[PDB]
């Protein structure tokens, strides 16, 4: 029934080999304007930050630079027209945030080292896996028999988004499924609860729902399976890569990283992968390989979404009279700052990377965001490259410098206290829109499937007519309600309440999904 | 310069007067930068795209999946990107429009990154392809499935980087594990058959690469390519068209006329790939691709050397005949076979668009065709799109810049900024040299014919920040420290005009280490 409203058209935008004049140019830019204008609007079913008026205010005035942050973000480099002072800033505010050690010092193996994305945060889980896979199978540092111990094994929930699939294809590192089905075909730990086989599943189990199985369920990490799976291998000798997913890509979960670590400690102090000898190279001589001790594990927390939101939700439940909010949902400890005693270590700083994108929470006109990890991670960069100035450390090569400055004006612009009051907001109108879905149900009589995770800022519900969804970018997923079985099929999509969805917003869609034709049936 | 106190971010966040002060000094720091920057390949000129443009910034725009179909993320500007690849597929001579259908037809995309994106896509897309991955869906030897890349000295560090992420072999690390005593080159230093680190670029006056061009040796890749086809591995090439420091030109033609003949005698233009086996019985999937992949690294100069070309061939009704010749490297490339059948020898170009055109941030082309896109990692159900990318979320605001500055400039306007950009460099040439004469001293200028840069000895610390001297040492005989010499280049951009140049050259020849020089 409603209208989307015209798509642009590609006549508008060909380019001739004699240029467009500046009318027709103009023509064209409104056009996009137009259309773009209308779709920011009515974006809910992304988790894209939609509102910042203020910010292009303040940074129009950098378009006419070619800003590029070449290199390292801690040394200028030749490139002068660049901004890592300001990138440094914004990394030290969100190396506070999540409790990282600072200064950036790379003398102080413990400090914090990261930068700042070109992609989003594909790049940084791209990124945290090639550190890890060098990491884990001794490839050479920037500071000073078992078959298995080069060999590592990636592991992470059905829930985990797309980039892993990609990042693991594109650097060769195994995942659990691919090593169990190649060297340990009959020996899955975990019985499928569809068929009663051992037969290893494609990713960590999710939490079941009422259905028993993941679909319906909240969309964090099973820790006893992960658990279950990480002993297995552990013990055949291999070291370790975790992913966690803090606000997931579908239903915006949080996986428990505080649960994990301290499940998964005692394995990894069991099997020796808290403090192990790594070999790292080899000379001619009586004797040949060089060694050093790192540990056997990486925990790497994608937060593109929540670690953008996380801290502050924290700090309120921290102290609920002062900020005047008890938040509902417990989120959990899951940045820098997380340590965990051991039987014979000393304590354990349990994460070694976290990502974030600048896109989602905050918002940006394009995509950007946050890698960081410790100095004592740093893998040795691939090459050494004169004339850049400053050394090749980062996946990317020439970097976005206009995004330093999106999210220093972002930043700048709120306290703590208001970021506290922006999550709040969202935490609150998420409740209000899932109240009202099933409030729906029962004014029209109609089925609408509403779920929100606890602590979520995004609900999931049936999906309407193609033309709404159109209109408010909803993102949809099909599942299968019983795995195997295309009869089983749902639909769905959701709504992400971002800081820029209200409530008039989400009451004018709502208003429109009362009288979609799908959903009356 | 900036001073960090400036910006630190409190907790209480910073007021609207400390905020505009903060910004303010970045403003003053960059356009004080840009307007003097000349070392580096990036154009530095895009008012009239901020006048346009700035207007999007409200705008958080996610060109999120393939470019050729929306997806669910409607902020997007997907039917800018497709004008835009569009223009360079035809002035590459690709095959438009893009379809699935047909194999022949392009597919590319628009980074996020830049350039390194593209090389990391490519090498990628190569690897899966030469190695007997999956293609996307449409509508004996020991050696087979063990690609080996090829690249020249004057390579960009990128491909280093690439190489190690994707696990690809370059021929050194083969050729050390693999065949430790075959080497078939001989090292002019040493005159053993030490394998290289990377392939031969061309000798200067002194014999050796370092005063040389910057061109790849085509006969050392013809030698090297000859003996790992011959194995049965299959060839990875990458060949720059701007390289970085010399902003040389490798001869792609004169590289694709050299190994097609040994593609041919190898099996590698038509060959049977294993792609995995049938669910039932174990028995080896087979489809026909070819054994060889080149890229052309066109980071810089595949935003120009069309243009210049286009001069080329019609040099009256430009005006202009250009001094140097440009080699045809596109996908427009076609060479007689032993059959008197004709092969495409160009499988995939990357471009940046922060250099030639001139961006505020990295962005870019990946460009290859339809036969060889790979499957994609997984196909998941929320972008809509599939994930046919290197990037997941995209930039949407790169395809405004560039479609904003194609939509300004007729080819003829193209070829005026090109042109005028060849006359500048040798200009800049004969004035440094002139320099030498007037002073007496030895600033070692030297240009690749048809390059827009210019090398010459590192002038004070001062003046390289000043002007943003991109800097480059070399060792003029190989592993002998006390052989170092300090280059920097200038890189002469739309953007650089004669009165930048004198100004820079006036300054030159009052600074204290070139005329302090022994
Ligand atoms: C279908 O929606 C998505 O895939 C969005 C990107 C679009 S909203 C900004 N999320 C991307 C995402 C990503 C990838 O981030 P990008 O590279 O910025 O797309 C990584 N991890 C998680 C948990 C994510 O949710
Ligand atoms: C020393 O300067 C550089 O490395 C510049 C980037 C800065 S100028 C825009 N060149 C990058 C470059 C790249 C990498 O492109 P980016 O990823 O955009 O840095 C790839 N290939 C060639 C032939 C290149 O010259």
């Amino acid at each position: 029934a409603v209208d989307p409203g015209p798509e642009l058209d590609g006549g508008d935008f060909a380019l001739p080999e004699g240029g467009l004049d500046d009318d027709r140019r103009l023509r064209a830019l409104d056009a996009v304007d137009e259309y773009l204008t209308r779709k920011r609007k009515h974006l809910v079913g992304y988790q894209a930050t939609q509102d910042m008026q203020g910010t292009a205010l303040d940074l129009a005035r950098f378009m006419p630079n070619n800003i590029n942050n070449l290199g390292d973000p801690f040394q200028s480099g030749g490139y002068k027209p660049n901004t890592k002072v300001v990138e440094r800033a914004v990394l030290d505010y969100y190396a506070k945030l999540w409790h990282a050690e600072r200064p950036h010092d790379p003398a102080d193996p413990e400090s914090y080292w990261g930068y700042m994305l070109s992609m989003g945060s594909t790049e940084g889980n791209m990124y945290a896996l090639w550190n890890a896979r060098d990491y884990l199978s001794g490839k050479a540092l920037i500071q000073p028999r078992n078959p298995n111990a080069h060999h590592p094994v990636a592991f992470y929930s059905e829930d985990t988004h797309y980039s892993f699939a990609k990042a693991v294809a594109v650097l060769g590192v195994e995942t659990f499924h691919a090593v169990g089905l190649e060297k340990y075909a009959d020996e899955c730990p975990l019985v499928d609860p569809v068929t009663g086989l051992r037969t290893w599943p494609t990713e960590v189990p999710s939490r079941p729902g009422p259905s028993g199985l993941s679909w319906d369920g909240p969309g964090e990490i099973d820790v006893d399976a992960l658990a279950v799976l990480v002993e297995f291998f552990a013990a055949k000798g291999h070291p370790v890569f975790v992913n966690l997913n803090l606000g997931s890509t579908f239903k915006g979960a949080h996986d428990d990283v505080r649960a994990v670590c301290e499940r998964l400690l005692p394995i990894f102090e069991r099997h020796g992968l808290v403090q192990r000898e790594v070999v790292y190279g080899s000379c001619p001589q009586t004797g040949r390989p060089l060694v050093d001790v790192r540990r056997g594990f990486w925990i790497h927390v994608d937060g593109a979404l929540g670690a953008g939101y996380a801290p502050f939700l924290r700090l309120a439940a921290e102290d609920p009279e002062g900020y005047g909010w008890t938040p509902e949902a417990e989120l959990p400890e899951f940045d820098f700052g997380l340590r965990l005693p051991t039987a014979g270590h000393g304590e354990v700083d349990m994460v070694s990377s976290i990502a974030m994108s600048g896109h989602k929470w905050a918002g940006a006109p394009w995509p950007c965001g946050i890698y960081m990890t410790k100095v004592k991670y740093q893998i040795s960069p691939p090459s050494q490259p004169d004339y850049i100035g400053a050394p090749d450390t980062t996946f990317a090569g020439s970097r976005n410098g206009f995004s330093p400055l999106i999210l220093w004006d972002h930043l700048s612009r709120y306290s703590y206290r208001d970021q506290v009051e922006r999550i709040r907001e969202a935490q609150e109108l998420a409740a209000y829109l899932e109240r009202r879905l099933t409030a729906m149900e029962r004014e029209l009589g109609v089925e609408l499937w509403p779920a929100r995770t606890p602590g979520a800022v995004t609900v999931r519900f049936r999906k309407p007519s193609a033309e709404l969804v159109a209109k408010w970018s909803l993102s949809s997923q099909d599942v299968l309600m019983v795995p195997g079985d295309e009869t089983t099929r749902r639909s769905y999509v959701h709504v992400f309440v971002m800081p820029s969805v209200d409530r008039a917003k989400l009451d004018a869609l709502l208003a429109e999904l009362a009288e979609d034709p799908v959903i009356l049936g």
